[PDB]
């Protein structure tokens, strides 16, 4: 219970920015991950032997892919502590407990693959989940590893906590399913506007939930430059496989997986900025003033696409 971990002090202090970066050192992410989870949560939350466990279970399902990997993991985790930080007394116990275990563990077992691959493939997986597919097998890795002995972090709930809580992840996770978040966007958006959203009511919570899960999967988008840049790199070195798996299927990819068209992936980022991320933020930031610094630093982000295109770096 005495147990603090503490970070050094230019980690102490930047890990309460949203723009932080974890860093190369993979063997400080776990206790970056636990700093987070006794200052989001307490140092009671979790037993300190079960979560670290539990932790190192996941770590060792992540793969070594080029983005979909433990370090994007505890990046977009990081990313929920900043927004959970920011906005102290508008999530319950169980939320804050729950939320940054769903980012962990919300990429789980990821092959660097689309739901559109598997499904062209025939992916066993696309035949068991026909919606969602890759974000249900996340969850089914959640739960896989929670009931592995030692490891049900969540021991200390009732039954009712206890199913509050893994219909939580559960929600959190399918979220990150990027084909669903356009839908979700624009019904937050009607009901800020018209006035209607109403944080007591349970559905509106999971729609904002789910947004929060958008806004910190896409959190590279809202680094300094130098980070997001250096990241995009990774992103389209699992797009650009993937094209190649679909040429290798007879099929011609989009031309952002496509690797013959890196001259246009400048432009494709624009796009993305324009149709995905920005309003991400900009509804967020709406629903949750305090997360501003991710709209801003997503709109710099974009300047910079932009001065890439224009000839200028
Ligand atoms: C097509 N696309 C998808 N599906 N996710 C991303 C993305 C995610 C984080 C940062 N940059 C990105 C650029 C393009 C992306
Ligand atoms: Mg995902
Ligand atoms: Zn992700």
């Amino acid at each position: 219970g005495l147990m603090q971990f503490t970070l050094p002090v230019r980690l102490c202090k930047e890990i309460e920015l949203f723009h932080f970066d974890i860093g190369p050192f993979e063997n400080m992410w776990p206790g970056i991950f636990v700093y987070m989870v006794h200052r989001s949560c307490g140092t009671s939350c979790f037993e300190l032997e079960k979560l670290c466990r539990f932790i190192m279970s996941v770590k060792k399902n992540y793969r070594r892919v080029p983005y979909h990997n433990w370090k994007h993991a505890v990046t977009v985790a990081h990313c929920m502590y900043a927004i959970l930080q920011n906005n102290h007394t508008l999530f319950t116990d169980l939320e804050r407990k729950g939320l940054l275990i769903a980012c962990l563990c919300h990429d789980l077992d990821h092959r660097g693959f689309s739901n559109s691959y598997l499904q062209k493939f025939d992916h066993p997986l696309a035949a068991l989940y026909s919606t969602s597919t890759m974000e249900q097998h996340h969850f089914s890795q959640t739960v896989s590893i929670l009931q592995l002995e030692g490891h049900n972090i969540f021991s200390t709930l009732s039954s009712s906590e206890y199913e509050q809580v893994l219909e939580i992840i559960r929600k959190a996770i399918i979220a990150t399913d990027l084909a669903l978040y356009f839908g979700n966007r624009k019904q937050l958006e009607e009901m800020y506007q018209t006035g209607s959203l109403n944080l007591n009511n349970q559905s509106h919570r999971d729609r904002v939930i789910g947004l929060m899960m958008t806004a910190c999967d896409l959190c590279s988008v809202t680094k300094l430059w130098p980070v997001t840049k250096l990241t995009a790199n990774d992103i389209y070195a699992e797009f650009w496989a993937e094209g190649d798996e679909m040429k290798k299927l007879g099929i011609q990819p989009i031309p952002m997986m496509d690797r013959d068209k890196k001259d246009e992936v400048p432009q494709g980022q624009l796009g993305f900025y324009n149709a995905v991320a920005i309003p991400c933020y900009t509804t967020l930031t709406q629903i949750l003033p305090p997360t501003e610094p991710l709209l801003k630093a997503c709109r710099d982000n974009l300047s910079q696409w932009e001065k890439v295109i224009r000839g200028e770096e």
